[PDB]
């Protein structure tokens, strides 16, 4: 049950998408839902 090895690979794609976007501006907000997503942070709000 390696939930890790699923992450391994998720958070490479993160990673992946970083250096897709990497671009200060508009995409800024996509490069920040990659923080978002890497805060661990879901719809779980309340």
């Amino acid at each position: 049950g390696s939930l890790d090895e699923d992450e391994e690979d998720l958070q490479r794609a993160l990673a992946l998408s970083r250096q897709e976007i990497d671009m200060e501006d508009e995409e800024a907000d996509l490069r920040r839902a990659i923080q978002l997503s890497m805060q661990g942070s879901s719809r779980n709000l309340e």
